[PDB]
């Protein structure tokens, strides 16, 4: 199946087409039917392998546009690094032209990102330490998150973000959809699946 | 996604709708994009009903009608039990109305099944012992198999059919597509995968 073969809004298919994005990777191909219907998934694939559309398209498809000033984000993507936050945000912004996407990461000041959150966001793509700095401040409100994504969860674990990731997920409604990407499914990932996911389907494309 | 949302032939969708089946189960939904594109998959789902369309629809879609007298099957579905051979043959028959499906199983004589095979077959659904016996007789020819399915591999193991299943797989062309369904993924299944499958994606829906 090409992306054209999935039940995607015409505007999303045209945004894909324009970027030369035609063909889901195998993890995407298997994940999309479930993810598009709101189901929780664990995607296990070789690190850095392409899987972004497995969560970006479900976010694009699930979230209608909003103009409401100071609205809280309806999608949260946690990723380990600024570099991945910037790359994912860019990919998501391109496939969800209707959504306000804000990247959040430390190693710079608070003002700029604080002002974006306070203005409005539909999707936040965040490194966990900086994201948590915001929740306890009262600036990041996670009470409307509909879709949470854990990107490169093994790296988040190796970096020592376990407690931050958990606290951030705990600040979201358990009624959300959760998508977990882990190369190796270590004990922490399995704890996440048990504590923070609902009957998640495992898709493993490490051949 | 409903079955109508996949790229299936209209006559196959009509066959499904005529059986009252509109919606894939999660295993079916996640499997179909890859299976319809000819890729190998391991589907980990509970024993019993709920998985047939993950292999029956790819078989229906992949195989064009043929009228050749005495033709050899292009799909082989192995089941652990005689009851399931009959059940799966019936299910496949219904969704592939353009194909001749022949059930092969013990617990009865050899004549009717042998006559059916000699007349010709597009798909054979078999228990492993009877299938290997007909292979040895030169009645069942597996040289044209394009799709091989192992439905309920765990029971095949517990019943002691490992040798027979491996011999049958070995008798088919390695160019084929292979779909393996297992509730537990025991070692034997993993070694079958390693030997007989091509970079399979694993999809585990067990709750
Ligand atoms: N279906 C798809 N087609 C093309 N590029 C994709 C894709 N899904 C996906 O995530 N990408 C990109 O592929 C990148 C990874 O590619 P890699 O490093 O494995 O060559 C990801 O970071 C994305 O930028």
């Amino acid at each position: 199946m090409e992306f054209k073969d999935f039940p995607l809004k015409p505007e999303i298919l045209e945004a894909l087409h324009g970027r030369g994005l035609t063909t889901p990777t195998p993890i995407e191909a298997a994940a999309l039917p479930l993810a598009l219907e709101g189901k929780d998934l664990i995607g296990q694939a070789r690190t850095g392998t392409g899987k972004t559309l497995a969560f970006a398209l479900p976010i694009a498809e699930r979230l209608a546009p909003s103009q409401e000033r100071g609205r809280k984000p309806r999608a949260l993507v946690l990723t380990p690094t600024r570099e991945l936050a910037l790359q994912v945000a860019s990919e998501l912004t391109a496939v969800a032209p209707h959504l306000k996407v804000v990247a959040v990461y430390g190693g710079t000041g608070y003002g700029k990102q604080k002002e974006a959150l306070l203005r409005g966001a539909d999707a936040v793509v965040a490194t966990p330490g900086r994201a948590l700095d915001y929740l306890r401040q009262g600036v990041l409100d996670l009470s409307r998150v509909e879709v949470a994504v854990l990107d490169e969860a093994d790296e988040m674990l190796s970096m020592g973000f376990e407690e931050e990731v958990e606290a951030l997920l705990s600040a979201t409604p358990p009624s959300r959809q959760t998508l977990l990407f882990s190369a190796t499914l270590p004990s922490w990932a399995k704890r996440l699946a048990e504590r923070y996911m609902k009957n998640p389907v495992l898709i493993n494309v490490i051949k």
